[PDB]
This record gives structure tokens, C-alpha cells and sequence, in this order.
């Protein structure tokens, strides 16, 4: 169980963040990219990736940018079939503007971008969705557990994250408008002495970035569905 855990003074504090949480919110509320089958039909930078995933309700993108760490990951995905999944962003995201010649692009009308969120569709389904256990600590103790299901035998450390956190954003109010209830708080994955957490909260200051903020699931981290358990661990603004 090793990626130390993080020391109490390591974690962001929201009393710190002093910039409205309603951006930090958004990520997190219903909306959300996600396809299934779908297969790269473009790129911009060498290290992304382009779909043709419309918006399915809000019509609100025709194609999103899905960014990598590096280009072995673009280089693996690309023309290949795969489900997406994941949290996007608006505000500072960009790409291609047009199908021109040299500068290798395409893409018209409404774009999105995010970061990691992909999976190989062949091999990878399960008919039956698996259940996996979010336990929720406050302030050390288990107040509650709830489930979030996959039907993905591999799926990325994104999508458990945002199905988690969805689901405190609307029963326990973990992000509001200009401010949360509490002060820390970090999600936990644990597959075997392979455990690994992400700071739910944003760093100190007036302003959040999405985009930086979103990178950190640009490694497309994979957990396999039948091994993990989440642990959220969060702690109250003195009262
Ligand atoms: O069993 C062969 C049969 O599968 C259908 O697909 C169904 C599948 O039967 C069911 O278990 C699953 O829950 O939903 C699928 C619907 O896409 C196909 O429609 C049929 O063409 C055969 O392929």
C-alpha cells in the first residue's frame, strides 16, 4: 500500500482557495464525455487525439480533443476502437481551426477537450456491470458507502473518480457555488500494494485552472474493475 499517503499539511485546504468552487463544481455535476466504439478521425497536436463524439443532449460539442501525456499513448490509440470517458473543459481549449494543409487538421463547429479517458472497446466489455465500493471517511470515520458500477474490465482512475465524486457532489454537497464544506479531501484507489490518491480540492489562490487541473489524468491511468476498492477521505472546515 505504498504511494505515501498524504501528510495532513500535504493536502490543498479550500479555506485557501478563495476563487469560486462553482468551476471546480462543473467538472464534477452531469455532464460529461462519453462514447462507445468510437475511433480517432483526426489529430492536432502529436500528442492528442481527435473524436467525433456530439453532444448527445445538450449539443453543446461536435468533437472532442483528447490529450495524452506523451505521444507513445496518442501513437497506441490512434485508429483504434474505444470507449471515452471523462471529464472535459471549454474555457482554454483549442485546437486544429480548420482541415488546412501542413499544419495537419480538421474539426467544425463546437469543440471540447479533456484529458486521458480511453480504453480499448474490443476485449474489454463485460456484459454485467461490476459494482465497485466507495467507502467516504469524515474526519476519520466511515459515515457512509455507496456503489459505482463499470462494465469495463479495464477502465481509467478518471472515470471511477468522476462517477465518485458525482455522487458526493449530490448527496453530500462536496462542491457548492463559491465554496465546500470541507477543508481536505482526497480520493484513494487501491488495487493491491498499488495505491495511488488525487487532491480533490484546488490549490491555494483567487483562481482555478480546469485545464491544469484536468492534466492530472492525462497518464490515461487504468485500474481493472475486479481488483479496486475507493476510499474518500474528507475533513470538516472547523465548523
Ligand atoms: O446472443 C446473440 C445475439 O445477441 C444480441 O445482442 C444482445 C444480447 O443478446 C444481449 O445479451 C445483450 O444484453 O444485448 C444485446 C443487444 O445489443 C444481438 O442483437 C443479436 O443480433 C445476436 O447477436
Amino acid at each position: 500500500e505504498s504511494q505515501p499517503d498524504p501528510k495532513p499539511d500535504e493536502l490543498h485546504k479550500s479555506s485557501k482557495f478563495t476563487g469560486l468552487m462553482e468551476n471546480m463544481k462543473v467538472l464534477y455535476d452531469d455532464n460529461h464525455v462519453s462514447a462507445i466504439n468510437v475511433k480517432s478521425i483526426d489529430q492536432f497536436l502529436y500528442f492528442d487525439l481527435i473524436y467525433s463524439i456530439k453532444d448527445t443532449k445538450l449539443g453543446n460539442y461536435d468533437n472532442v480533443r483528447v490529450e495524452f501525456k506523451n505521444k507513445d499513448l496518442a501513437d497506441k490509440y490512434k485508429d483504434k476502437y474505444v470507449d471515452v470517458f471523462g471529464a472535459n473543459y471549454y474555457y482554454q481549449c483549442y485546437f486544429s481551426k480548420k482541415t488546412n494543409d501542413i499544419n495537419s487538421h480538421q474539426t467544425d463547429k463546437r469543440k471540447t477537450c479533456m484529458y486521458g479517458g480511453v480504453t480499448e472497446h474490443n476485449g474489454n466489455q463485460l456484459d454485467k456491470y461490476r459494482s465497485i465500493t466507495v467507502r467516504v471517511f469524515e474526519d476519520g470515520k466511515n459515515l457512509l458507502s455507496f456503489d459505482v458500477q463499470t462494465n469495463k474490465k479495464k477502465v481509467t482512475a478518471q472515470e471511477l473518480d468522476y462517477l465518485t465524486r458525482h455522487y458526493l457532489v449530490k448527496n453530500k454537497k462536496l462542491y457548492e457555488f463559491n465554496n465546500s464544506p470541507y477543508e481536505t479531501g482526497y480520493i484513494k484507489f487501491i488495487e493491491n500494494e498499488n495505491s495511488f490518491w488525487y487532491d480533490m480540492m484546488p490549490a491555494p489562490g483567487d483562481k482555478f485552472d480546469q485545464s491544469k487541473y484536468l492534466m492530472m489524468y492525462n497518464d490515461n491511468k487504468m485500474v481493472d474493475s475486479k481488483d479496486v476498492k475507493i476510499e474518500v477521505y474528507l475533513t470538516t472546515k472547523k465548523k
